[PDB]
DNA sequence: AAGACGGGGAC
DNA sequence: GTCCCAGTCT
């Protein structure tokens, strides 16, 4: 009942889709930054960062022009930072390689960093007309509910189950909208909880309604960490800082100095760390952090600097004036605030 | 395959 | 607390 199917899911879309911001033009570069920016991410917290983002990185070649410190701070405080590291580097790879043109062809553009299956879809096909499937959390729930799919989503094959059924019912005359659409009846109506399958535009052919479970659907199958964080201020003013290693955890983000306690010793594993030397004090305050696969049980520990050397390695003396111009964690944010609270 | 990879806002 | 969001990479 495909083409059926595909004229009340478009005409439901046309009346009930939202004026987001990237959905003002089809220009491939900010269709891409907007898509890589919503991987994980919800709408409401992506739309000031995407406004931001623009307005500093306007086109792709300014976006690849840039020093990839100014392209982390644009994303600081959005999480999953690999995913403008991959951006950068792709948006690089698009100027001197294509010429500043976005691939068109699914292949080519699947090559790029940080575009998946997910990715290709959504870009080449709203920005290019391309009839290529756009699977995200919000379309497997749909589709879940309506083909009454009870696999497992978080098996890596079921992706692929969902992408053959697109295939098989996408409106080949005009997949960008299509699938947007998919996407937006997941977002407002097929939500994860209680969906509005009163309201729904294609409650008629949705199995999961008729058999009562959309509810249930779709089916889907840490840590701790202990860390002591050093805020170490210059008599002048000044405090210290280093870069994380380019590949893992908050790779290339900056951060206080710490360690991974991996127990209770404090200021010990700490003050060892010299590879310019000094001694801590008693601790300030004590939160927590969680991520996604591990939680951070972090204390911090002030002191005194005095120099005594170069300032080498990924370290890097900088005014407090200045820490806003770097990038930090959501962590390490807190770690400064908690101490300009302490020293006022 | 399954675990790494942020931060946040409903319920 | 729990879920999961416009997923990708190894
Ligand atoms: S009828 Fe309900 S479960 Fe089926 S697609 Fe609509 S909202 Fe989703
Ligand atoms: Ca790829």
């Amino acid at each position: 009942p495909a083409r059926e199917f595909q004229r009340d899911l478009l005409d439901w879309f046309a009346r009930e889709r939202r004026d987001l911001p990237w959905r003002k033009d089809r220009d491939p570069y900010k269709v891409w930054v907007s898509e890589v920016m919503l991987q994980q991410t919800r709408v409401e917290t992506v739309i000031p960062y995407f406004e931001q983002f623009i307005d500093r990185f306007p086109t792709l070649e300014a976006l690849a022009d840039a020093d990839e410190d100014e392209v982390l701070k644009a994303w600081e405080g959005l999480g999953y930072y690999s995913r403008v590291r991959n951006l950068h580097a792709a948006v690089k790879e698009v100027k001197t390689r294509y010429g500043g043109k976005v691939p068109d062809d699914p292949d080519e553009f699947s090559r790029l960093k940080g575009v998946g299956p997910y990715t290709v879809g959504a870009v080449l096909s709203l920005a290019y007309g391309v009839p290529e499937p756009a699977v995200d959390g919000n379309v497997m729930r749909v589709l879940s509910r309506l083909f009454l799919v009870t696999d497992d989503i978080a098996k890596c094959s079921t992706r692929k189950r969902f992408e053959q059924i697109v295939r098989e019912i996408m409106a080949y005359e005009n997949p960008g909208a299509f699938n947007e659409a998919l996407i937006e009846l997941g977002a407002l109506v097929c939500t994860p909880r209680r969906p509005s399958c009163l309201l729904c535009p294609v409650q008629a052919y949705c199995q999961a309604f008729a058999e009562g479970v959309a509810e249930e659907l779709p089916v889907k199958m840490v840590k701790q960490v202990p860390l002591a964080v050093a805020v170490l201020a210059d008599d002048e003013g000044r405090v210290l800082i280093r870069k994380r290693d380019s590949t893992g955890l908050l790779a290339n983000l900056w951060e206080f100095p710490s360690c991974e306690t991996d127990g209770a010793d404090g200021k010990e594993k700490l003050e060892q760390m010299v590879g310019l030397q000094v001694e801590l004090t008693e601790p300030i305050v004590s939160f927590e952090h969680a991520f996604s696969h591990l939680v951070w049980q972090l204390t911090v520990f002030p002191g005194r600097l005095v120099h005594g050397g170069p300032v080498e390695e990924p370290y890097r003396l900088a005014p407090e004036d200045e820490l806003k111009a770097y990038a930090f964690p959501v962590s390490h944010q807190r770690v400064w605030r908690e101490y300009k609270e302490w020293a006022s």
